């Protein structure tokens, strides 16, 4: 149902030549709006926010300060709603972008829910649509595919992870597995590992709980978990929240022994890096896709042509790295947002 973001790329050699073009915009220096609009332009954000993960926070920060240093005069909406949940604002807070007739209109897809809604756009609006958290574009959509997808590859991080527990621990061991809620990110994040474990290290999942994507729910699920399984090495997570809630679990169970991920690098995880709660986890620079956004607005209203995709890059943490190297990390990550 998805492209992988290299095979893409691989797949249009041109769309590479986009991309790259972005990446090197997003690491230079500010180049600001050569062609001034003569109306501040309209971006309306619907995001799921409200998290202990800062990702959505320090992305519309790291975002709003980039248009800023680019010239660009803009009127922003935003609405943040808790990931898993808030069904009818995200559906009203949707309609009510369009309304208004929005020149970009940002947001993020997890199930099928809004997807003939970007259907609705794409063929009869001008609005562009920006896709954050998702590098892989969707297939049913190649004849028109949104103005830009943009995030942290699951896929990446996912294998990177996969491929330090995979050095970590011996063929064979077992582990258990908290997804995010049903759906893309679980899919992406959570299947991929399992896939490369069981296929590269013969790892024996255990078991493999979805949960409503908060830490009260990776807390209760890793309980859950190890109440049936306690012969586990390791537990990975999918998501910071779920991640955070697993720590506290494994506090009370006094199962330190237990080896947990995190999954983003954001500030509430790297605390937990340094504490000694979470081991490993992978860290994105951050600030990069906020970055992007506006280089990409940027060049859409210079009539350029805009890359469907972009990634940004990440760095595995874990407990074991000096505090100059997580400082060093977050100032390459948080460079605009803080
Ligand atoms: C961005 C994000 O994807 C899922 C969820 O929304 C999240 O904030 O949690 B995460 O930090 O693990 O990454
Ligand atoms: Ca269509």
């Amino acid at each position: 149902g998805y492209w992988g973001y290299q095979e893409f790329l691989d797949e249009f050699p041109e769309q590479r030549n986009l991309t790259n073009a972005l990446s090197e915009a997003v690491r230079a220096q500010p180049v600001p709006l050569s062609k001034p609009t003569q109306r501040p332009i309209k971006i309306s954000v619907v995001y799921p926010g409200q998290q202990v993960s800062d990702y959505w926070v320090r992305n519309i920060a790291s975002f709003e300060k980039r248009l800023y240093k680019l010239n660009i005069n803009y009127q922003l909406n935003q609405v943040f709603t808790r990931p898993n949940a808030d069904i009818k604002q995200q559906s009203l807070s949707l309609m009510e972008a369009l309304k208004s007739k929005s020149d970009y209109l940002i947001f993020t897809l997890d199930t099928t829910r809004h997807r003939k809604f970007v259907e609705h756009v794409l063929d009869s609006t001008n609005t562009k649509l920006i896709l954050q958290n998702i590098t892989t574009p969707v297939r049913e959509w190649d004849k028109h595919q949104p103005f830009l997808y943009v995030g942290f590859d699951h896929a990446e991080g996912s294998r990177e992870l996969a491929t330090e527990f995979g050095k970590f621990f011996p063929k064979h061991t077992y582990y258990s597995v908290l997804y995010f809620s049903e759906g893309y990110i679980s899919d992406v994040r959570g299947d991929t590992f399992i896939h490369q474990v069981n296929r590269d290290n013969n790892f024996e999942l255990q078991s493999a709980y979805y949960t409503k994507a908060t830490k009260q729910s990776g807390y209760d699920a890793a309980k859950a978990s190890l109440a049936k399984h306690p012969d586990v090495d390791f537990i990975y997570a999918c998501s910071t929240d779920v991640a955070l809630g697993a720590v506290d679990a494994l506090a009370e169970l006094g199962r330190e022994d237990i080896m947990i991920n995190g999954w983003g690098g954001g500030s509430a995880e790297l605390d937990a890096i340094q504490k000694g709660d979470l081991d490993i986890t992978v860290m994105r620079m951050n600030d990069d896709t906020g970055i992007a956004m506006a280089e990409a607005i940027k060049w859409d209203l210079e009539d350029k042509p805009v890359p469907t995709v972009y990634s940004g890059d990440f760095e595995i943490v874990t407990k074991a790295d000096s505090p100059e190297r997580i400082e060093a990390l977050k100032k390459r990550a948080f460079r605009y947002s803080d």
